[PDB]
């Protein structure tokens, strides 16, 4: 019963490196999933690893026991600028505990409470810029959506405003942020290391992680003056360890930052718009969730208590990252020596990825028609089995905002449903853009205000 | 010192199930051009590398480091070819016997001898189709088999297949095709002992009995009652050896000679004829000749090797679509290839001849165009840059036997007829070991031209 | 084991003020013929050094040590053509991938079908200055561009520009010559991000994004309905026999630009250069009318009958030698390597071939370089190779070179069937640089043969 | 991530030079560097230089249009005796290109061939010296290594006769040359170089340069009055440069002899000592290499292709200047302003020290047995990264002299493997002497002969 791997076509000394060679690299890997089946070696120049697909094997690498978090080639790029943060540290390092154990706080259903009339606040801005587009324009989702992202993390966690809706272009933040991104991944696809093309990029990638750090030093110090309040930056600043008494280290608090701006913001505008596009494909669903939206939110402005009684709404969402996982890959290694599955041995070290989109079109978990965008999967959320849905990672490593992120969407996506119908009147192909995070590029609508008022 | 390239593998049958497709040469060529001029293709128990350029097949054409390999196609079918002139080890006591008994039969002077017999068969096609009412039309590739297996069997054995008298296929053309078949299908096959192929080992047997009883029949209404290539066989003896051939290898020539002295040629005049209807200048071109030199009732030695524009045509066709795609080779001694890859001692090559004939380095960009004019100047084109009819002295026997047939054929169909393509034949190329175009079918004006 | 020459240096600022005038390329002819066959040319961060031999230059052009480099006027036009298949690096996924999609859409087989389409360009040519009025003239380079845009336009896209109904010209060019200048000006700034560049920054964007809409338009009314078997049509729908994939949205975008620009500015250069030739050398012109007379006996030709042009493809070969209207292009070693055996090269050192300079190297073409002289392309056979390269080089060579010697062969063959061409201002030859080169100011008068057609 | 660089301990104006006043600065650098990682800066009067570990820096400091080679204050004290020569130059002085381009000749591998007959030499005096010692007598292995490596360098350089095996102490060349290197790494720790303190040892100093140049006059005359040779002596006095057509100076020939004697018998003998050092600590390893050296060894003398074909023994020796880099370290500046490794930014012409024993001991590249001298690492020679095993240096200022330190150090490991048995009868603890290079200090073994004839 022990077999060897498959594994993709090789290029010579470039191993399989040549195959990460485009623009979207996750979508080329699940469709060599396809083609090789649960499990496939993918060998480049120094590095190796095995990509997992089916429950079977998902469910076995996610015993927390045998396997650790591993930093894939993709994380220690971008630790270039969030350095040694909750992201991209591993787990044995004395800044992840210690972290770990000062912003948990942060994100208990005691904090939630706190946070929930700051997302209001933001969530009133993007339906005052529809309510006052005119009957021509058109809505950028991902842009609109990337505006609230951001502007929510920055108010909630940081008391800081971008003010991202009195901009019209995106802001200067995510610009070298998304440039940074999308060289963390190319650099993934990069032969020469040296070659010509490569060194003006050094240039800019140096420039905007300088553009990124001078805002997170402009959030340092409006808050060392300008103050009274216990948020997720407050923790950071003086909250010390329960296990070591100490706070974070300068450079830590810096790098973690970057981190929750980043990670706290990007993940979840990718998955309000496909979400959104989504809904906007299945008018049943659509008018089902749009109902329950009319029926809970009954205020101007939705309470908390409201928000947890969208259901369907939040089984919309879960349906909508079943499919596309905005964070759509993690990585494991193998502690000690191990078989998985019976038939493939590992060497202590050895690396295995998750393909979050492959895990979750399972056949053997999900059935025919995992394809189809059926909320109603998520009515039993107790017969869905172990590990057969992990957008928010696995274990001890998993996403520590996964609470934050389903209030902060259920919430906005209500109020959409509340107050717009939407026209799809483009016919939106989907085109799936990748940094090392995935969101639906040029998707726009028209959004018909159903003239209902706010405060 | 450079690492080949592979396509994908599939654990323990390794690149075995990417060439399980009733085509396998044609994806040989879309793997050739995604991993480009050299690839490593291993399945359980073999291993072989596939070459593409010119560059590398130069080096592999070298008869001191390179030597003639039976690849597994040629081993399956070595079941009812043995050890005749083409599924022989070049070392093999049979090889140079037969082959030193038997190419005297293939001199620029047996060729003529044969011109007549060739004529025969040629004339009883220009007549089957100016037999044919208004509303029909030809299968192509149906009509070239008729001809070829005639004509090996006319020129080499004194026997009349009488193909023209036969709607369906010859009985024995039909046993050669199942069994060509199932030696190339058993190349992908992963269990090869599963019930499913139960039914194919007692069929592959029915069909070499059917073969080896046409053979008996042959022997015998000879020694019944010549100086061809059976002539040969029978009563040649070896220079070295002073000895006839074996009785048990003489019916594997005859088996040899049979298949491989019609099928490639069938494929070839039918690739050619596609080519033509579907490039209507060329065709106008070479129809001109046809009716230049042909002047005679039928045409004479002499005019055949005067269808110049025709041989042209001849070899534009076989390079963009090789009849016999690919031969294999070994390397004897360890040695380097192109200064990159090393080989050891016994490591098999494989030339993909479609490929080589597709180097833009040789040919141009216009390497998938039709341009007979390519070949105005033959010797102006590299050495092993054309490699239609092998290498070295296992190379093929009998070229200048089926240009001849091939020229002939060809200049009369030219001469006699207006080819209409009515049906707007999209190219479908079967394999069996060989490659033929399908179901290529056209309708044929006759010009009323007597014979 | 030879120090290499250098111009007059103005401290930290280098050679840079050298080239400070409206024609660059013209000024760095001026200091090859003063320095010779090489010389370094410094500006404050970068360094390139000019050759003009034959003999360097077909060293340079060994790919074994030398590939195609974008000189920092190509980075610059990289700006608006982006990825596409002019200012790629060949080592790039996107060249090897749009030439093996795009390269069939030149095969001679796709000739014969632009063929139509470019005779309905030229046709509208001939009867526009049927049209005109016995006292007006004829603007050589402003009516070139209007059939060479048309042109790429129709072939290329199936889209009518209608550039021959239009005033001055289109939006495109108008806006196309701009960028392409700003480009060559961005090349003299000591520093660029000095305020006083503000309203230029801002022309330029402006400028980028007047040319996109264009593709854009040119897009839309193609996925609108779609059998057409063009260059669009293989951009769209064809997918790279190496990878099995197509090309980006983004890619697409970037080569429609490339293909409109680059092919239509060269050719609308090369065809007002050789009428300039003709009209100032009255042997030629009669030969050329003479067998333009000859050939074309229909009331339009016959892609036969254009191949047929002899002579008159030899005044084209003639005028682009003398004045490539793509005055250069640039390469960069590999690695480390002695060009000429004499000067050293590291790995990835600059060179630029000045081909308006190699194609005036006594040694090769006779010591009538200054000569228009069809006659030296008789027989091809004898140049010399590398001797002759106003199309680039190896697999980096000019894709539409073929695409564009037929254009210009065929309007060049019917202007001279049904006109006479007066240079009724004894013209001073004027050579504007945009990036590329062409006559500034050329008018003629033509008296209409009167042929139909 | 644009970093403030890591520091030890600074001590006011001394700045960090107090944390290397040791005698063995380079396993003292080794000891902050595991506990700074991969870069610190370096702080002394004057001097600032920025130390390397990890193969992800070393391999953007090893890039040549970024960083050229730096005389570290080391190799300046070393200038005041080997001036221009090949060791201490600037590549960008006159001299440089000009003595590399004639010398290199005398590297090429056919020019090795020439050398085995001379290698071999002095290599059967060092079996035949230890076939004849007495029952009860030992080994010192790095004064016999030392003896042996500086014969080498004397007879195939300048066919000059050491004769090291018919002296019982030290060479009088060899004793002052090294007091000039220990000097040399002395003088960077002196907190006053003018102290009295340090007065007899500044005309011990000059005493030790007068004993090596009254030697070079010695070598230059006794090839006056010969012919003939086509050695490196040879090249040095009539080859010309190939750009200028100069020869080389009289002043530059003398100090490329000096430093060929040095840097050519000093780092070769501390690898034979090291290599025996780790055969006789890990007997299997030494089972194995001697069964191939039995094998290829089939004649009473060795050839030159028989030692081409030692490749276990090959492995060896490289696994050994890999735990224990002879030469452990080189220094580089900054040509132009750059930012290394993205974090940390460079002024022009700044220094950095790349510290070779740190590394060959980089677990991202070697695994989690880095300290194991497991010779299979050294298989397939392409399966090691590129910049990751710099034991020569790097570019264009690589050792000139490697494929030729590597047959002598195949050709004499083989030869001992061949003729004797070792037994380590004391169980030796390794002590590192540091000069400039490392050595293994008092290293003694006993040795049986195999009997086998010569
Ligand atoms: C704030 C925030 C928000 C959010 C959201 C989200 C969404 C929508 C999705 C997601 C996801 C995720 N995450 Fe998320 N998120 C966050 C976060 C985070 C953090 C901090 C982390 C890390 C943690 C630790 O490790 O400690 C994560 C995390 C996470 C994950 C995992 C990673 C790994 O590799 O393992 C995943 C898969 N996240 N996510
Ligand atoms: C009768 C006849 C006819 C013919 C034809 C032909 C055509 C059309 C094509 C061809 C081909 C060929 N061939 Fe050919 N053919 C023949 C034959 C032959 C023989 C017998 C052989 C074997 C030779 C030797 O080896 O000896 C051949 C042979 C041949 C070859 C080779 C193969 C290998 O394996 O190497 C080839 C490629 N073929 N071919
Ligand atoms: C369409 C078209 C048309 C044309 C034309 C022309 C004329 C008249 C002239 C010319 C040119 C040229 N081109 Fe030219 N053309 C074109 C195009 C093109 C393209 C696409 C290219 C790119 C290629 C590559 O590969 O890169 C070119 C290309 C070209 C070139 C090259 C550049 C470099 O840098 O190398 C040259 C020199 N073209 N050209
Ligand atoms: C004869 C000889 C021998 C030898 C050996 C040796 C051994 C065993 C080790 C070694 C090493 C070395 N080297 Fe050595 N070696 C030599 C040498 C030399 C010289 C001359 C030099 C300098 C070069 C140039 O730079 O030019 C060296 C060099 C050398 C080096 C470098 C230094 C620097 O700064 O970079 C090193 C690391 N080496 N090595």
């Amino acid at each position: 019963t022990i077999k060897e791997m498959p594994q993709p076509k090789t290029f010579g000394e470039l191993k399989n490196l040549p195959l990460l060679n485009t623009d979207k690299p996750v979508q080329a890997l699940m469709k060599i999933a396809d083609e090789l089946g649960e499990i496939f070696k993918f060998e480049a120049p120094g590095r190796v690893t095995r990509y997992l697909s089916s429950q079977r094997l998902i469910k076995e690498a996610c015993d927390e026991s045998r396997f650790d978090k591993n930093l894939s080639q993709a994380l220690k790029f971008v630790r270039d600028f969030a350095g040694d943060g909750l992201f991209t540290s591993w787990t044995h390092e004395k800044n992840w505990k210690k972290a770990h154990n000062i912003l948990l706080p942060s994100f208990s259903q005691q904090a939630m409470k706190g946070y929930h009339a700051m997302m209001v606040d933001i969530a009133v801005q993007l339906v005052q810029k529809w309510e006052r587009l005119n009957a021509d324009e058109h809505i950028e989702v991902p842009e609109d959506m990337t505006r609230l992202t951001l502007d929510t993390i920055g108010l909630c966690g940081f008391n800081y405003r971008f003010n991202s809706f009195y901009r019209d272009q995106p802001h200067p933040f995510i610009t070298s942020m998304v440039r940074a991104l999308d060289e963390a991944m190319n650099k993934l696809q990069r032969a020469n290391p040296d070659d010509p093309a490569y060194d003006e990029n050094k240039r800019q990638f140096q420039e905007d992680i300088k553009v990124m750090n001078d805002l997170v030093d402009k959030i340092i110090a409006d808050r060392k003056a300008s103050e009274q309040s216990d948020d997720l930056l407050t923790h950071m600043l003086n909250g010390k360890d329960p296990e070591t008494g100490e706070p974070l280290d300068d450079e830590n608090i810096r790098y973690q930052i970057i981190t929750f701006l980043i990670a706290g913001h990007e993940t979840v505008s990718g998955w309000l718009s496909f979400a959104l596009y989504f809904l906007v494909k299945n008018p049943h669903v659509l008018q089902k969730a749009a109902e329950e939206a009319a029926r809970v939110l009954v205020d101007p402005v939705p309470s908390y208590k409201q928000v947890k009684q969208l259901k369907y709404v939040g089984m919309v969402l879960n349906e909508a990252i079943r499919l596309w996982p905005t964070a759509p890959a993690f990585s494991l290694y193998a502690k000690e020596d191990t078989v998985l599955g019976g038939e493939y041995p590992l060497e202590k070290g050895d690396e295995l990825m998750v393909l979050i989109p492959q895990l979750h079109r399972d056949k053997t978990i999900w059935g025919d028609d995992v394809e189809e965008f059926r909320p109603e999967r998520f009515e039993n959320p107790s017969a869905i089995p172990q590990h057969a849905f992990k957008p928010f990672g696995n274990g001890q490593r998993a996403c520590i905002g996964q609470q934050f992120s389903l209030h902060e969407a259920t919430l906005v996506l209500g109020m959409m449903l509340k107050h717009f119908d939407f026209e799809d009147h483009t016919n939106y192909e989907l085109d799936i853009k990748e940094t090392l995070t995935l969101k639906p590029e040029g998707f726009v609508v028209k959004a018909k205000s159903k003239k209902i008022p706010l405060g």
